């Protein structure tokens, strides 16, 4: 069919309508006092959420242009989600404030490119000021505190994260599992981590999780492209005889090998999850050899000579439990001997000793780190399977918050960080009047999440915003008790990384959307 | 009746639509290359004009709100016309530029009262800078030059204005009428000028002129209110017996005395033109005695004892000619004896000598000035009555331009004055960002008339505006020859007073119109 | 009330639609083969004419804008009519061609003022080339020929105009009347002609004529304004007692004196025709004294002392016949003694001898010319009153054509004059591209009347236009015989003055209308 | 050649004297001449500056002088490195002229039914 084009300020007001709709629909849920939002269910009772991601995924508009605007702000919110794990409401509120003030200025004849440049300069200054104001969370006490706060005031979850954090170290790996006993369980077993995702989202057994959890699966290692599914035919026959889940690691999986795997998984006789080969080149081959050592498998390459057709059940690796994340994959309790793993550790350590390239040396160092450090597993201990699933979700998002805090730092939560940074950066000027206007847009836009939270509490937004701007340091307004004080004292804390990512992505999408004149679209039919 | 109210930005965009319509309709006529505008006459051929006043009076819009806007900008344009005599297109273009940029700013959430303050500060700075840049026109040569330029390159008209300027001095009275001979005739006869207007516009015999010209009229002098028309009944009977025009000076004329005079003038058996009593109190009585001395009349007052009923033909004053302007009235060749006028001059001169109050002394000084200086009369001399009427109009508006130049000064015309004083004041700042924005509105708005003139010439407005801004002094772009150079060299000159009045009135009306939200209106029926 | 404004190219295409409608409806009647046009008569049968003036007066459009255009082009057509007497179709065709090509160029982004300047330059060159190509018509034979051709091939009418032309000389007065006998009558009697029109068209007894013809009227002479009708009351009573038509000469007649005279004429008990006082000042007074000598009347002035109330039947002048044209008035066979007229001739001749001012001497010379030459009288002689009225109309418009030819000259008719001038001026260039375009507009526009005539003849317009452009001199295409040849040979001749006036007026109105953007109007209700 | 559209501006300045075999070919030459200035005007318009002012400034300068859009300052594109191949500009101008000349002389635009 044909297409429709609308360009100028009409497209800008269209996309502004769209972002206003989605931004309000997600910003109702912001904060601890955020109001509930009811979402569609096509069959049965509608669902009720306070989660910004859940409501954001559902929103799409009937008219094309506002739909475009909504989808842009939604995809930048989900990008901030995948980068950080939380704060998507904060990111969308910041996006709304910047986009609204930016196009309000653009309608006043102000130069959009200069506004984008001013916003970029102001948000760079805001990011460096956030890094200046960041408080380290490397100590175990603050780690336990933020784990408690994130997991709905549960000192058990944050505590368990703290001992696991000690177990696998500062940049180690912690994995959540359901435990049978009512006591919480912590174990340390050698595991594998690599940053590769699923080939198709249809491989996910649990759409509420977003990951592919397989128990005692056979693992195949490949360094070649899966050009045809006839290479996978003997493997599929063998795994159908075995009747167990199957994991595939290959260099490239073509669209039709993936299509046949999707056909097989909707048939579901075989349980096949395929991921790309992580790393690059010789590093990729070496770490695939490490994985084969960990699982007792064998790496298949066209250059060496073996083929995917010539695959036996012994040649495939095996492990006790694997989880394929959205862009990550973890392997727990591989069959491969710890002595061979230690020998591989020694080999790559001597590779570190002979390494002259700095980047290659860092690759070998992270290889020995993942090969020797292993993985801590926290098994949830309580009485009911219901509290298994909710406490498991609490451990998951609390661990995401904890690793976000460990990665960069932690600042006083509740939006007071942006208020304080805005107070510290009111002096920033631009190269002309327009860049100064864009700087003013950014500065008055960082105050938006606090105003939204206070508005959700029922208090006067501008009053509390002026009060917090009057205070200095970490003084702010506890929304839960609705009393003023130090966020550090009440424990209301947000990671530096999540706020930095939310602000950066909101500023990027708003500067991109300000300079949008032509909004072409499909014909509404 | 029942009425509709619209307040907010909707009323602002309504009035912006209206002012844009009127401003385009009048800005087509700006400049020497200004395009023709055709106006409907209800009967016969439609008129074609290049006059901004003529088209401006003609504009009324069909919807009520845009009509409100058009009426406001029209009345400020006519106020600038009555203040100066020309430049109403310049005033309306300035008004359009200020109002458009101001409401574009107010649409961006900018503070309207602060915009008013910033515009006020920038325009008073522009006025004082324009007074600094003014060139005196007190010498006779530049007076003749500006009289030539204003009267469509006629050195005869400007010359005659120059000898009249010599005849009655710096602030004297010059009156033009039609001479029989083919040579122009300059005479000096003792006369009167006082700043009082007609009671009704229906008294005007020539609506194209706007003044009541009467030949050999009887003049009545009164210091009392005309409460009833029975006081005017014997006077009306006497003037009907005489069959000559009649002029009335009274303290007050009531609405029903005016109504009966309107009835009589549309009957027109009597020719009655009535004015207020000029001056105030004892000063008014004294100068009315002076006028009675000038015309051989008698002042009628209730306090002394005589009444308007007890009026004879001898008691009324008389003169050879009178003219009653819109807010002025002059008397030429009164009957009253020059010896009695000289005695009155001596009496008020001794009053000056005994005067102790400064303002009263100035009143007596201007009294002796008008009583002794008299009136110069210029009689138009050529072959045809057609060139009588067009050359008379040329002498009239050239004389208005000349007295405007004499009053304050003359600056290089063609809009380069506003460009230069704009260049001189780019450094002016405000008490905050809002006033700085309003100052920027004023500065980029003073560049509008030059852009409109150049646009009418067919050249690129922004290029020529940048060229003029590049040049300094009086350098600019002659539109008539379409060549750059010095306006003083090409003689393109505008009075300081007309430009100052246009700028002040446009800034006042636009800042006033900015702070208008509630826009009540009658029901559209 | 409510008024609509349309400006830009939309108003231009509106007025183009209007001028196209009027121009088509009037160009149907161009030429000897011009097709007939029928017009509504509200009562009875509709009228049928080939007269461009008759149809052009009637044309007016239902929508306002095209009506405005039509009224403008009708105004310039009637201006060319009352300037010349014929050729209004030619003027309107020229106006259509110039306006159409001009707005077609304006729609192409061309500068309208430069196009107007180019048209002005090209039409000035065309006028001077026409004056170069003009053939004198001072000879009596060519005068008789053009009188024959103009009066539908009647050698009697042109012959009688020739003897009258000999009788009153080169610039004398010729008047047409009805004669009883079947032989045509010519008689020279001392008379008056002065260029003054009626106060109101309601004074005209014959709307088909446009003039006020009165037989044996009493003539009043006045040098004062008629402020009130009480001055005319004894005169009206005396002329009601006399029961004869009345003529009034006054300095000014006010709108209410005119209103009362209009009331009296629609009452029609009195037959009053009023005119302005011709001349100016002392010249006006002197020639009014001459008219009083011619008619035995008396001049009434306020300055001398006598009044219009003190008027007797003897004081008023009298004559055998008067005619009051649209802007002219002639008097035939005044009562006043020829000896007193000769004495006045001697007095103004001595005034010529003592005259030093050139213009005053020329005024006295034309005074003695009109006072001594008199008036030639051509009374139509034939059998029927029907042929009286048609032959009288033929003598009228033939005499207008004859005096037009005598005034400036005669050129070959049929539109070949404009073709030849266009051939002589194809080399004319402008100061830039746009002025050359406007010159091209004018040059290809003067070819329009010949193309329209040939199109009315049924021949191919462009073919005959190229054939005539190929020929040189006075070679052209006779439409009556539809054969080529020299226009002089079969006598197709047009006066230089009528063609020059038509072309000048068409160029002026097209230059005025090209630079027209704001076409304001009343509400369509 | 120095990029930023100054190539077309300069060659337009070099060829303003070119005439045609009649008035119409001179008009078409004027179309091409005023049309080669379009990319610079569009770039400057995107920068937020006045297009006609900067275009007149570049036409005032000669050689490789022009207006750097990245720094928004005047100067030599050879100095700032703003460059474009002669082949790409020549091909763009040739193809635009060919399609516009082909499209001017297009009267009959036949089509399918709008359904
Ligand atoms: N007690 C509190 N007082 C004040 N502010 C609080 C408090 N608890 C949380 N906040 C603030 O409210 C926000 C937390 O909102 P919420 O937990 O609903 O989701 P989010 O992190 O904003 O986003 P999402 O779940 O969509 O990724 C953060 O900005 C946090 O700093
Ligand atoms: N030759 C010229 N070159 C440049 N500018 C000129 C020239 N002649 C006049 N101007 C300018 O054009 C304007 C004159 O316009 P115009 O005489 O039509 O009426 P106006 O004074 O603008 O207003 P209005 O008649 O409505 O009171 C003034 O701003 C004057 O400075
Ligand atoms: N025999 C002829 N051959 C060619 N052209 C002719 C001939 N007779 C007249 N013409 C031309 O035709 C026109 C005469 O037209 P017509 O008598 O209908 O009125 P007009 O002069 O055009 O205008 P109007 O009557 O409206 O004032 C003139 O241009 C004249 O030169
Ligand atoms: N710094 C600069 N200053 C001025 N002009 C520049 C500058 N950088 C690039 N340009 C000009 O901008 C244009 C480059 O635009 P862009 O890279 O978006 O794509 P393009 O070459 O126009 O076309 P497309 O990508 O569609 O094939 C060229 O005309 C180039 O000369």
């Amino acid at each position: 069919a044909a297409k429709d084009v609308k360009f100028g300020n009409d497209a800008r007001v269209k996309m502004l309508r769209g972002v206003n709709v989605l931004a309000d629909a997600v910003k109702v849920t912001l904060g601890p006092k955020g109001r509930n939002v009811v979402l569609d269910k096509s069959f049965g009772a509608p669902t009720i959420t306070k989660d910004g991601v859940s409501v954001a995924r559902e929103i799409e508009l009937e008219d094309k242009f506002e739909n475009m605007g909504a989808q842009m702000v939604k995809e930048v919110a989900s990008k901030a989600n995948d980068a950080a794990g939380d704060g998507t409401t904060t990111a969308t509120v910041l996006a709304q404030a910047i986009i609204t003030e930016g196009l309000k200025a653009v309608a006043a004849g102000m130069n959009p490119m200069d506004l984008k440049r001013g916003i970029d300069k102001a948000v760079t200054a805001a990011v460096e000021e956030l890094k200046a104001l960041s408080v380290p969370c490397s100590d175990s006490k603050a780690i336990a505190q933020v784990g408690t706060i994130s997991a709905n005031s549960d000192e058990t979850v944050g505590k368990l994260i703290a001992e696991a954090m000690d177990k696998v170290g500062k940049e180690g790996v912690i994995t959540v599992e359901d435990g049978t006993g009512l006591q919480d369980e912590l174990d340390v077993v050698e595991g594998m981590q690599f940053d590769r995702g699923y080939l198709s989202p249809y491989f996910i057994n649990k759409p509420e999780t977003g990951a592919v959890e397989l128990e005692s699966p056979f693992i195949l290692l490949a360094d070649k492209k899966i050009s045809n599914i006839r290479e996978m035919l003997p493997v599929l026959e063998a795994v159908a005889k075995a009747g167990k889940p199957l994991l595939i690691i290959a260099e490239d999986v073509e669209g039709e090998a993936l299509a046949t795997l999707v056909v097989n998984t909707m048939r579901g006789i075989v349980k096949v999850a395929a991921v790309k080969a992580p790393g690059f080149g010789d590093r990729r081959k070496a770490m695939l050899q490490d994985i084969a050592t960990l699982t007792g498998g064998t790496v298949i390459s066209e250059e060496i000579g073996m083929e995917l057709e010539k695959a036996t059940l012994e040649d495939l690796g095996q492990a006790k439990r694997v989880v394929i994340n959205k862009d990550t994959t973890t392997i727990i309790d591989g069959v491969g001997e710890e002595a061979a793993i230690q020998g591989r550790v020694a080999q790559i350590r001597q590779q570190i000793e002979e390494a002259t390239s700095d980047y290659d040396r860092e690759k070998l160092q992270e290889r020995v780190a993942k090969l020797a450090g292993g993985v801590a597993v926290i098994k949830v201990g309580a009485a009911t399977e219901v509290e298994m699933k909710e406490k498991k979700a609490r451990v998951e998002d609390a661990l995401h918050a904890t690793r976000a805090a460990v990665e960069e730092g932690v600042v006083a939560g509740g939006g007071v960080a942006l208020i304080r940074v805005a107070s510290k950066l009111a002096d920033l000027r631009g190269q002309n009047e327009d860049q100064n206007v864009g700087i003013k847009v950014a500065l008055r836009a960082m105050e938006a999440p606090l105003r939204q939270i206070v508005l959700n509490c029922g208090e006067e937004p501008s009053v509390v915003a002026n009060t917090v701007k009057g205070g200095d340091g970490n003084y702010g307004y506890n929304a839960a008790t609705e009393e003023y004080g130090n966020m550090i004292d009440m424990g209301i804390l947000d990671p530096t990384k999540v706020t930095r990512s939310a602000l950066q992505y909101a500023a990027s999408v708003a500067g991109l959307m300000i300079t949008t004149e032509c909004m072409v679209t499909d014909l509404p039919k």
